[PDB]
């Protein structure tokens, strides 16, 4: 609760990843306002840089403790701490690309620690991911609902393309507290993720994310 999740909180993130067999590691630190639903992340590619694919397929893997929730929606993921939560995500891209992500979130020495494993497969070589033709995510609405003692989220996520139009991903995430905590009912999280800066080859990236829970009913 509010004792251990403070109004300003830092995080450290490590990602081990493969996309179409290209292995990489990313280390990052972030900060934000967990009750205000805002955070920034500073990522560095530490291995396998420069990435031969669009940064944008990684950007949504770098923090669900920082969602602003109405007082009457139980904040399942904040309540999970200090033990924290795991999440497993599947992203089905419209051209057959697949991203599966597993993530451990915990709290150590007053900081969130994120460990991400990512596998991207079956991106066509002439597709917008491997040709780096993407231009950031549209604002998303994640449909949250409880199921089988976890919180599920579903998103129709849209990547803007440099030449116009959109590249669609269907996303399902299971978020599971490491201890039993109160699950909410159905509700929506409005998410906007921006790349605020990057160097020419995306080995250094800053992101900013606003996420706000809203009532469905």
């Amino acid at each position: 609760n509010m004792a251990i999740i403070k109004e300003f909180m830092r995080f450290k993130v490590h990602m081990e990843g493969s996309v179409n067999g290209h292995e990489f590691e990313i280390e990052g630190e972030g900060e934000g306002r967990p009750y205000e639903g805002t955070q920034t992340a500073k990522l560095k590619v530490t291995k396998g840089g420069p990435l031969p694919f669009a940064w944008d397929i990684l950007s949504p893997q770098f923090s669900k403790a920082y969602v602003k929730h109405p007082a009457d929606i139980p904040d399942y993921l904040k309540l999970s701490f200090p033990e924290g939560f795991k999440w497993e995500r599947v992203m089905n891209f419209e051209d057959g690309g697949v991203v599966t992500v597993t993530q451990d979130s915990s709290l150590q020495d007053g900081e969130f620690i994120y460990k991400v494993k990512l596998r991207g497969t079956n991106f066509p070589s002439d597709g917008p991911v491997m040709q780096k033709k993407t231009m950031g995510w549209e604002a998303s609405s994640e449909r949250m609902y409880p199921e089988d003692g976890a919180l599920k989220g579903e998103i129709k996520q849209r990547l803007k393309l440099k030449d116009g139009g959109h590249y669609d991903a269907e996303v399902k995430t299971t978020y599971k507290a490491k201890k039993p905590v109160q699950l909410p009912g159905a509700y929506n999280v409005n998410i906007k993720l921006d790349i605020t800066s990057h160097n020419e080859d995306y080995t250094i990236v800053e992101q900013y994310e606003r996420a706000e829970g809203r009532h469905s009913t």
